[PDB]
């Protein structure tokens, strides 16, 4: 029996080889935030900020207050699987005299023909991902991180998301998105032999050892168009069934885990999994081994005047090198994916997320020290 | 209590009262107002409430929509979903139903501290959706909104959240984003004068209904969070740690009765004369009373770093003139809290009784 109290009592490690929020289980609530350094904040002020943030992270992730004038918003809750994760944008390095430690991996993402990016709501010197299974726990953490920045950095952009709660389903299972698709079946997983090679910078620039690169994309779903489609049309866009996430190449006996048959054909000769289906064309074996861990939140921020919902996927993917991950896959998807017609990339960020802090350290200490 | 309870718990659609009034607080909420379109009158409104009621019914039972289901809620339990419908003052002019417009829908006062967005206030129709799962909740919002079709547009829509089930070691009263214990003195079904306070007794189309007042109240968290603990506790008159009255001792808890006469060693009132939890009490307002059942909100930051965060205050009464209205008249300038909040949207809606088996909500008004 998993008790209901597990939701609050579950606690994620702050200290580790890798920062939390990469391999950590899906969380019900997320807040993504980007900060820009203030005028006259340099390396010294940035190192002080990351220390403040790390100390706050450590405390919050253990269910402990953020000091004397902790707001009490999270009081009485357990840690609720809170994680906080920190990253650095391309622009950070020229603000802090660290241009020589700027990884080539932060070179700007391509200008994809399908981009509709609000550049104000994109990019940033610093990125923080907050997730938890309790909304007060999560808001408390966002507010504490944001208040820790004080005058040394300002909020550039901030987005809210959500996922399925623990216990919503009779047994734990892969999540859904606002298209109604099963979302997360084929991620690389820890324990696979190539998982670290795919996802993390190895231990032997040196400050990124055991770090990863995240790509964030605010992707609006065109639900008004999507929801006029037949099931057959929606399933053809993905290549997997809405009911259980099994490949279209599968039988009634097929389930989520049954391997895709990418050569299966109709009586009529036509491929059962379409040639431009999203879950065909995104696979590492269709992309020279290009791979990523996808760990998103869904979003809904309202309706415009014509009733169009501002709803979609806060796409967050993780990779050792964007050029072997996000970038070549997106390059194919831009025009080549059946899904493109139904989505709109409306904001983006690429951040270097270092390894976990050890005892007595702050996140990014190797970089700033 | 197993973790699957989150999903498996089911609120009832059919009943004397609509769900979402006395129902326990939910982790996720969506509030939406609609305006009728040109060419939607009473017959179009009745069809709309029939559609909506059927969707509410299915969805509250954990079933897919009747048709064109999106699969977004598939695999999930009912997750305590509730759907609640009301009618605004303007509705009755739109549908030739002015003779059935309740007195109780007459416009709220223009409070001196109002800073109301007229475009995100009021509305012909209001729907309140809440659940403990966010995909269950979004799926319901989207289904209700798609039922509107040609009959009605979305006028405004706000998202809200609360504590999750299981977040605490055992069930406790809610907190808000000011970090206060919030809901201690909310009246409950078995308390003495509850029905008279909250429900129209069995125009007649409102029988067993209730009037809801919605206020989008921003919390001026930048100013609030620079106050000392002592100053914050003086604003409310209860402690943040445990929600006890300031008049309570070391052993006092949230439920301990407040002592409104108690003074300190220097003859000053221990619960301040303008504390919020003093001045809002029924016994300070001629018996005025309400059920409060809010959601917190956070919609991001403005350009200058100020959070668009606060309380989606939702309160329930048999008559606003014996609930929200006289209390808010008192609070407007008198309340220590008012300095750290701003009211930025408002709605007042008539929420009829719940649907019987094989009925739609609002049927006795719209037929
Ligand atoms: C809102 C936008 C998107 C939606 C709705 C969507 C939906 C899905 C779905 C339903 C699956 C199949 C189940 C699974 O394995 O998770 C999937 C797989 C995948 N998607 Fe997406 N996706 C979106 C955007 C992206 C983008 C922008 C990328 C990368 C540039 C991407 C990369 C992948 C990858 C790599 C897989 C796994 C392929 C495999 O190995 O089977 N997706 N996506
Ligand atoms: C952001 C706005 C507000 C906040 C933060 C707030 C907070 C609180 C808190 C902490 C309590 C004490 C605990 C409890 O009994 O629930 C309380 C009680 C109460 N508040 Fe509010 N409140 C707000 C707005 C309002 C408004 C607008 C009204 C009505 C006009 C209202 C009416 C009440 C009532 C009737 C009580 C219970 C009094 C009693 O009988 O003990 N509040 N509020």
């Amino acid at each position: 029996a998993t008790p209901l109290t597990s939701l609050g009592s579950e606690q994620a490690m702050f200290h580790g080889k890798h920062q939390p929020g990469i391999t950590t289980p899906m969380q019900a609530r997320g807040h993504l935030v980007a900060f820009d350094l203030a005028a006259g904040a340099g390396r010294k002020e940035a190192a002080a900020l990351l220390r403040r943030w790390s100390d706050t992270a450590r405390r919050l992730m253990a269910g402990e207050p953020a000091g004397s004038r902790d707001t009490d918003v999270a009081r009485d809750a357990g840690p609720s699987s809170l994680t906080v994760t920190f990253g650095f944008g391309h622009s950070f390095f020229g603000r802090t005299g660290l241009e020589k430690q700027r990884p080539v991996a932060l070179d700007p993402l391509p200008d994809f023909s399908s981009d509709h990016l609000d550049k104000n709501r994109s990019n940033g010197d610093l990125w923080v991902q907050i997730g938890a299974d309790d909304a007060l726990v999560a808001f408390h953490a966002l507010r504490a991180i944001q208040r820790d920045a004080g005058a040394a950095a300002r909020v550039r952009w901030q987005m809210n998301g959500f996922n399925r709660s623990p216990g919503a389903t009779a047994h734990p299972m892969t999540a859904r998105n606002l298209m109604g698709q099963v979302d997360g079946t084929r991620n690389p997983k820890p324990g696979e032999a190539d998982f670290d090679r795919r996802i993390f910078v190895p231990e032997e620039p040196a400050w990124m050892a055991n770090g990863s690169y995240v790509v964030v994309r605010r992707i609006r779903m065109l639900l008004d168009d999507w929801e006029e489609l037949s099931l057959k049309a929606q399933e053809d866009v993905i290549g997997r069934r809405k009911s259980d996430g099994a490949p279209l190449s599968g039988g009634s006996g097929a389930t989520e885990s049954t391997e895709m048959d990418l050569e299966k054909t109709d009586g009529s000769g036509e491929l059962v999994v379409p040639i431009n289906a999203h879950a065909r064309i995104t696979r590492p074996d269709q992309n020279g081994g290009a791979a990523m861990v996808r760990r998103p939140f869904s979003y809904h921020d309202g309706f415009d005047a014509d009733g169009v919902p501002d709803a979609g996927l806060l796409f967050v993917c993780w990779q050792a090198d964007p050029l072997r991950g996000f970038v070549p896959v997106q390059r194919k998807l831009d025009r080549g994916d059946a899904l493109s017609q139904f989505i709109r990339h409306e904001a983006s960020g690429l951040f270097a997320v270092p390894g976990g802090a050890a005892e007595g350290e702050y996140v990014g200490q190797r970089l700033l020290e």
